[PDB]
This record gives structure tokens, sequence and C-alpha cells, in this order.
């Protein structure tokens, strides 16, 4: 008794990698908004969502009609061939030329777009990885690549247009029209010691960790160069080596040689990459 407890991590060398946070909506690289060609009231509707459509087949009817004439047409007719991506019209509707009823298009020339900042794009390189997030889960994640940075700067909005070409199976989940997070990665830290945030301690403007000794039951602090940290883990450089035990918790009463008492080891962080 009279000495501060601790839990330790079992430190590995690893990757960390620096990425940007982007928001990006899923494409297609050929669609093709469905426009009637009479003014008119939708009679029926022949497509379902997901729907496979011969050009110029009939996807939907309208009134005959008028009263009138002498033009009595005309069914709605696909532009192109293709999967039907989206329907936003429905029975009861109106509809004129410039009304969109529904779009069509490819399911395999899938493309994320998103619009890099100026400040950002500095980093950025086609063939570089990145994940197309729609949701916490495996099945919600997907890789990708950049494909295409344009080289034109929208003078407006300050950003420049990146485009991402998915890659891997599970695509079929990536559904054209959805919104995506994207975790563009510009590097990867190799061969790094890596640690939760928190085990990294500023004493007297300087930062340090606390090795464990377990022959002693003691710890020593230790001078440490953060190289990188992200995702609260820290890239670092010291004379921290493999499998040394580091403490991830109870660091706020502790100096250089106090007693411990090791309560348990926490396995390392993995010795793949973060993201």
């Amino acid at each position: 008794s009279y000495r501060f407890p601790v839990i330790a991590m079992k430190v590995k060398k690893g990757i960390l990698s620096d990425y940007l946070s982007l928001n990006g909506d899923v494409d297609t690289k050929v669609k093709a908004d469905i426009f009637p060609d009479a003014v008119g009231k939708i009679t029926s509707l022949r497509i379902k969502l997901g729907a496979y459509v011969q050009k110029g087949q009939i996807v939907a009817t309208l009134d005959p009609s008028r009263p009138g004439s002498v033009y009595l047409k005309s069914p709605v007719r696909a532009p192109i061939s293709g999967y039907i991506l989206n329907i936003t019209k429905k029975i009861g509707e109106t509809v004129n030329p410039q009304s969109n009823i529904a779009v069509v298009g490819r399911i395999d020339t899938k493309q994320i777009l998103t619009y890099v900042s100026e400040k950002y794009i500095s980093n950025i390189k086609v063939g570089n990885d990145a994940i197309i997030e729609v949701g916490a889960y495996s099945n919600e994640k997907f890789k990708a690549k950049v494909s295409e940075i344009s080289p034109i700067l929208d003078s407006k909005s300050r950003t420049i247009e990146v485009y991402l070409t998915p890659i891997g199976s599970n695509l079929d989940k990536l559904i054209i029209g959805m919104f995506s997070k994207i975790k563009l990665i510009t590097k990867r830290f190799k061969d790094v010691i890596k640690i939760s945030r928190e085990a990294v301690v500023e004493r007297e403007g300087k930062k340090f960790v606390f090795k464990v000794d377990l022959e002693s039951k003691s710890v020593q602090m230790l001078p440490i160069t953060v190289l990188f940290e992200i995702d609260n883990i820290v890239a670092l450089s010291g004379e921290v080596e493999e499998n040394d035990l580091i403490v991830v918790e109870g660091m706020s009463a502790l100096s250089n040689g106090s007693l411990i008492n090791l309560v348990d080891t926490k396995e390392g962080l993995s010795a793949e990459s973060n993201i």
C-alpha cells in the first residue's frame, strides 16, 4: 500500500495513417433523366426501382387525351438503356417535358464525387487509397482509390473535384445516389510505436510516457517525440521498444521512479493500419 496502481499496454509497432475526412455522393458515369414528350397525368407505372429497361421502352403512361388533340400522344420512353436508379413521380401527378420522372443508368460505372477544399488538396494524388463509409459496421465500409483530380478550381466555392473508384467486393451494397463519408488516406507511418493518446503526459512543458519495470514493480518516465497523432492514437519515437509495458490508465498520480501495482496488461494496438 501507498503505491499508485495501473493498467498497462503490451506496446506494438504498427502503421498509423493520416487521412482527410470528406463527404461525397455515390454517382455513376452513365445516367440520364427520363423526360416525357407530352404534358399530362400519370396513369400507370411500368417500372420498379431496380428494373432493366431497353432504350425506347415504355416506362409510364398518361392521359390519351385532350379536347381536342390533334396529336393524341404520348407514352414515356426510356432515353437510353440501363437500370432504374430512381423514381420521382407517382400515379396521379402531372408532368411537363421538364419534369424528371425517374433516372436510368449503369450500375457498373460507380463513382464517388467529393469536393476537396483548396487548403487540403495538396496532399492528394491519384492512386491514393480511401475508405468509403455509409455506416459503422463492416458491411457499410468499402475500399476505393482516387481516380481523377480535376485541374479546374471552382473559384466560387474554393474546391477541387476529386473522383474515386470503389474496388473490392460488397459493392452491391454501395448504392447509387447514397451519401458517404470518405476517409482519403494521404500518408502512412509504417513501423512506429502506437499508443492511446492518454498514455502521453505533459509535465513541465514536455511530453513523456511511463515504462513499467516488472522486476522492481515501478515506472520510469521517458521523454518521447509524437510523430503523428490521429483517432486518439499516437505514433511515437523514443527508447520504447516492442513489447514494453507503458501505462494506459493512471498517470495523473505518477512521477519518475514511483512504485506501482499492475492490475492488468492490455494487448497492444493493431500492427496493421488504423484505417
